[PDB]
């Protein structure tokens, strides 16, 4: 289930984080307007850029902490308010988080692995709800 999936992702996190984030940026190319430094690069080129690998791993590091702290795929209000208050997320709306979790769930659904895609879908919707409640537009 969901807990085992957090372990599975953590056991190869650099690779999972990079491949899921690339799936997000390729499914939703407009979302690069938040990452202007990633424009005009192929997947292989991005995976060569120090900040791509480091930023994406840190994102997933914190996403897995938030998922691990969740009950029944519902994140702590403390984690939702951290994600809202982050200066790095100044620009963002829940739609930005929605698209990332659509890409993550589609990635899990395409993988040959027994990922609980249903639970990640719930987690993505419940994090969007918690982000709105904590004052993200
Ligand atoms: C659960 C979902 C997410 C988590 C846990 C998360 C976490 C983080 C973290 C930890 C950083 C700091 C990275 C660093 O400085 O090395 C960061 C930066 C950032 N995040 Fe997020 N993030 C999430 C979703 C999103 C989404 C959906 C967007 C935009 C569509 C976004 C846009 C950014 C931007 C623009 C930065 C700063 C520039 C960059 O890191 O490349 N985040 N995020
Ligand atoms: O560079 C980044 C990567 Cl790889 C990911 Cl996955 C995310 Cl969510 C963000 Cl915000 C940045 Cl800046």
């Amino acid at each position: 289930g969901f807990k085992q999936d957090i372990a599975t992702l953590r056991g190869d996190l650099r690779t999972y984080a990079q491949d899921i984030f690339l799936a997000f940026l390729n499914k939703y190319p407009d979302e690069k307007r938040n990452f202007k430094n990633y424009v005009g690069k192929s997947d292989q080129e991005l995976k060569s850029m120090a900040k791509f690998g480091d930023h994406t791993e840190k994102v997933f590091n914190l996403m897995m902490e938030v998922a691990d702290r969740a009950t029944d795929c519902v994140p702590l209000a403390s984690d939702a308010s951290t994600l809202v208050q982050m200066k790095q997320h100044s620009g963002l709306t829940t739609g930005n988080f929605e698209k990332l979790f659509v890409a993550l769930v589609e990635y899990m659904r395409a993988s040959g692995q027994s990922f609980d895609s249903q639970s990640w879908d719930r987690f993505g919707k419940n994090l969007v709800s918690a982000l709105s409640s904590a004052g993200m537009k």
